[PDB]
């Protein structure tokens, strides 16, 4: 209850009587969203926290053996809103909280009103006539380089995924990157990567915005496209004019837009 509000650093600004929720992606934590928070904070009420993963919650509350699938991570966030009463709300989450938001809505269907998915995908791996757009060994590759040198592969990982040449950008998303602790790191990764979305894609009710960038290291153009496809509800692709998996870093005016228009009704 209140002692999750402080371990995972709840915490709720603005004014509004609408009620989102920005849920950041893995190497970043809520600090992410502080860009486009602006935005947002005249016309919403916005709770931001960090994952238990994020490397600016205390490593000691990570259960390894809890975390091993995403269904945890859902247990925190409605854990989250029924401590902060909150009956319904908009959702906002960037990748593997794309994925955790895709979870809560199924779990809690009377809880999300909308669901905002930035840089998200069912699946990362490769199938029969299905492109997630890696491949076993890739992917193989990426774990030992994140095992042997954690450091080295973290300076190579993140301008590939700020992806368009924003230096400051990348050093944003380096600081919290870099502050992961590198078993998290990679037990997260290989909870993402043993993910697979596509079945359950259709028991979402709410209503689904799937924000593509034109390039995404991690998730290709189809995929949304896929997404938009065998999501269960109403749901409409909106497209970012730039590249990169962390628009809200490397070009937050823009997703700015995007996100206002989505959140206007629902
Ligand atoms: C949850 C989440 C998944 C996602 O893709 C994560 C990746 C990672 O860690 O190494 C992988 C890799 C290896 C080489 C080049 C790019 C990427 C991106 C892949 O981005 C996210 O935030």
């Amino acid at each position: 209850g209140a002692k999750l509000l402080q371990i995972l650093n709840v915490r709720v600004v603005g004014s509004g009587e609408r009620v989102v929720v920005l849920s950041h992606g893995f190497g970043t934590d809520q600090s992410a969203w502080s860009r486009v928070l602006p935005y947002l904070t005249r016309d919403h009420r916005v709770v931001l926290y960090d994952l238990v993963c994020a490397g600016s919650v205390n490593p000691d509350h990570f259960d390894f053996r809890r975390y091993d699938n995403l269904d945890a991570y859902v247990d925190d966030l409605l854990a989250i809103l029924d401590a902060l009463r909150i009956p319904r709300c908009a959702f906002v989450g960037h990748s593997v909280s794309a994925m955790i938001g895709i979870l809560a809505s199924i779990r809690r269907p009377d809880l999300f009103a909308k669901l905002v998915l930035i840089g998200a995908s069912p699946r990362f791996l490769n199938d029969s006539d299905y492109h997630g757009g890696f491949e076993l060994e890739e992917i193989q590759q990426v774990f030992d380089a994140m095992g042997a040198n954690y450091s080295a592969w973290a300076t190579g990982y993140a301008p590939l995924a700020v992806g368009a040449d924003v230096p400051a950008a990348v050093q944003e998303f380096s600081r919290t990157l870099f502050n992961m602790r590198p078993d998290i790191s990679l037990h997260v990764c290989q909870t993402v990567f043993k993910t697979d979305l596509r079945g359950v894609l259709g028991m979402v009710r709410a209503p689904c915005v799937v924000v593509q960038t034109t390039r995404d290291v991690s998730v290709p153009a189809s995929v949304a496209a896929y997404l938009k496809a065998h999501l269960g509800g109403r749901t409409t692709v909106e497209f970012l004019q730039t590249e990169g998996h962390l628009p809200h870093l490397s070009a937050p005016s823009l997703l700015a837009q995007v996100l206002r228009r989505a959140l206007a009704r629902y």
